[PDB]
């Protein structure tokens, strides 16, 4: 099975771009979760970067739009995302200096920090970023 299945009713937020970021996410994870039950480091560490690098991007989006409208909850809800790429760069750290592995545990880890960040967070700028 993939880890993760995207769908409106857990995950819709009124905002394409966000939508649309959030799928790629997803698939980006399920390939991350299939690489980690395998001892194919050098993979695992390409999907690992690529997920990371996406997942910055797709959190600036979001900073840009919340702050340019003045949604209401963005310096709470950045505060969220930075504390995730915090780990997700200490894992980096860690991990491409050979003193760290990826396994499923971190897959699902990343699984459930966006399962909950996306409905308990993300859905709130819906009005805003919709409006
Ligand atoms: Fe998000
Ligand atoms: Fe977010």
């Amino acid at each position: 099975m993939a880890l993760m299945t995207w769908t409106a009713a857990e995950f819709g937020t009124n905002v394409g771009f966000a939508d649309d970021q959030h799928k790629t996410i997803f698939d980006m994870v399920n390939k991350l979760h299939d690489t980690a039950a395998t001892g194919n480091r050098s993979e695992i560490g390409k999907q690992l970067d690529a997920l990371i690098d996406y997942v910055v991007m797709h959190f600036k989006s979001e900073e840009t739009e919340m702050q340019k409208k003045g949604y209401a909850d963005f310096a709470a809800h950045k505060a969220e995302h930075d504390k995730l790429v915090g780990v997700c760069a200490d894992l980096q750290k860690k991990f491409h200096a050979g003193e760290a592995e990826v396994n499923q545990d971190t897959t699902r880890f990343v699984r459930d920090w966006f399962v909950n960040h996306i409905p308990k967070v993300d859905k709130l700028y819906g009005p805003c970023l919709s409006a």
